[PDB]
């Protein structure tokens, strides 16, 4: 299972930061979170359970703007297509949002949130591509992959874009 691995711009004072992944079944697990003693901390885990997850990271007690998450987690002995990386869940609002499609296997792309993002995606050659978008204004974008006139896992995804 991929892990997920995340930098997010949070500066961590007298309070107590904390998290929560709910896992598809029900299950909870607590992440791990590494204080980077500068601006900003790093929110590691790792999935035991395919689909839709979701992150909560708390300070004090109370979910940061940051919070809650959505990530889905792919099936790794899958063929076929899939997507992941940092773009899918979370960005900085006018930084460059990235992450990738699997191909190793007709591709339709729409990011749509609070301003025009207009992806496209660039090949590796090495049966994935990545796609970068910038998100000007800070909310939820919905962002929507297909394969064959159908979803591919996770799609629609939905990334959460604040600014601190």
């Amino acid at each position: 299972f991929k892990p997920f691995d995340l930098v997010i711009p949070f500066a961590v004072r007298k309070g107590e930061i904390t998290g929560e992944v709910h896992m598809p079944s029900g299950k909870t697990a607590t992440p791990e979170i590494v204080d980077n003693k500068d601006g900003t901390v790093t929110v590691r885990y790792a999935p035991t359970e395919v689909g839709l997850h979701e992150m909560h990271i708390k300070y004090m007690g109370s979910h940061i703007p940051e919070s809650p998450l959505q990530f889905y987690v792919n099936y790794p002995n899958s063929g076929s297509v899939s997507a992941y990386g940092p773009g899918l869940v979370y960005g900085v609002a006018n930084k460059t949002a990235t992450f990738t499609i699997v191909t190793e296997d007709g591709l339709d792309l729409a990011i749509e949130g609070p301003s025009k993002a207009e992806i496209s995606c660039i090949d590796n050659k090495d049966g994935t591509c990545t796609v970068t978008y910038l998100p000007t204004l800070p909310g939820d974008y919905s962002i929507l992959v297909k394969y064959n006139d159908k979803h591919i896992p996770g799609s629609p995804f939905t990334a959460k874009i604040t600014d601190d």
